[PDB]
């Protein structure tokens, strides 16, 4: 077993574009880097105040052969993502997210990439 | 947060017809009912040892509004579904691992089905 | 050629969840199991009227192996499924409709599974 | 109920290029319009022989809302294609099947239209 | 580089059935076939104009591995389709669009075959 | 009309991770950004020497609703990718490509931000 963290990814629209906002449990806006110690879960679930349709498609990454996340699952309604640890590898990883849109066919990445941490 | 769970799921084929047999992390085969205390998530992988190309498509449920579990989400290539517990809904509810294969065209049921429990 | 019978799936919900009631060409609730003599098709027809936005994913089986119902089709927008019968294996299958539902990720299984038998 | 027919689309290549080969139940190749009277299914079972990974992915009309052919199913492995009539609707129509290929991303359309009729 | 072409994909309903008028950059009706001699892309946006709920799925071929369109890419809300020429083969070939549409489940297929000529 | 561009996308591995070299016609590494006065269409070619069976799923943009690229298309077998600009808005937008690998399920985002200006 290990931890099942779940963080909220609000999207708004300022100046007609999207804009990220990240919360944790207790509505606090998230702080700095995901630093995990246990195999286990990150869930992501999409909070999306823009009317553009945003559904989650998947998690980029530049360095997806890393091993530092092993897996992505996703819900079929693209409102959950959850990136999954199964076998501990040690380093840091970073990843943005990737949302398909109603308004038109481009993709959507989330700009700043979150990190992912083991000491 | 919450606890994540892993569980093996391994078929194997006896007189021509899937076998499902449950391990947890400890490679014990798995007993009773999963009992839930805190929200989370319960991982399941694959280990298809059948040789007929069995995918993960989704987990069934005879009571799919009974909020026991929320969400389910599912990697790309069918080798991992999760059960996600959002807000920790009391009772019980009871579901089925539904596969694709690439023998045929039918989808492939798990027979007994697996119960979760919250007090 | 063969027989094409075609059977209605209706789903209501009561308390909440999902309730089965099979009507043959004359409306009649459908009483016992199919019992098939010529190869064929049998034709299942959604009538969805939960306001769950269901559609037909599949139909699943616990022995997919078995031959007795040798490919399922289905249409483009779920409201239709059909197992065919191409080479008349003897003897009897189960099954269970699974449904995806637009309220939440789980599939929906039908509960009483459907016997099909060849003497 | 209906008629259940069964129809088989031989695909081989001649001069690099597709040809369309219908046979029926007794191995004849198949010789003029089809038919209908009673409601029913035509199956279409696909034997590709052209080693480009050919799959059914459904039947095309150039007059899809004449009504006489009610839906189209098809497997989850592009290798069956059922016309389904349900409400008997009179009249003639013409399709043609409609294909993927693995050597490249065009479709490909059967030639002929075949064609159906309700007198 | 090419020549990047773009016609729009008028369809209209009369009696109850599908028309397709063509029209180029300057809102002139279509005349005659399509004369390539660089390499280049033909883009072909939809217009529906028929309540039926058309989406491009592809363009189909009676003669696919003609070489003389080398590709087709699709946009993901089927507004766009395009062909694709990287290797300039010469000759001639024809094709038809290949639609769906939410009224039923029959795919739609132009009638005209559109021609494309290099000489 | 306007102007199709050919862009080939090199994939590469290079300690175990992707490497992203981009080549025009003339079989020239690209150099700088791509500045764009007519309408078109860029099409970028997939060459996949990572073993890792990559796949386009789409382009993603930080800022996708600046009209700067109006649509995306896509081959079915993920090979190419096409940026479509109808409407010839001003300024400079920035993008990704995002693609599937079979090795995991996590996906590929190229690194640098290919820029597209109009002046
Ligand atoms: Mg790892
Ligand atoms: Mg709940
Ligand atoms: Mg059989
Ligand atoms: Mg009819
Ligand atoms: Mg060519
Ligand atoms: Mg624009």
């Amino acid at each position: 077993q290990g931890l099942a963290q779940f963080i909220k990814v609000n999207v708004t629209l300022e100046n007609g574009e999207p804009v990220f906002i990240y919360t944790d449990a207790n509505g606090q806006v998230c702080q700095g880097d995901i630093t995990v110690t246990q195999a286990g879960t990150i869930t992501y679930l999409l909070n999306d105040q823009t009317l553009k349709g945003l559904k989650f498609v998947g998690v980029g990454f530049v360095t997806p052969f890393d091993g530092i996340i092993d897996a992505v699952t996703i819900s079929s309604d693209g409102m959950l993502v959850q990136l999954v640890d199964l076998d501990k590898t040690p380093g840091t990883t970073k990843f943005q997210f990737v949302l398909s849109n109603t308004a038109n066919t481009l993709l959507v990445l989330s700009p700043a990439p979150q990190i992912i941490n083991r000491p």
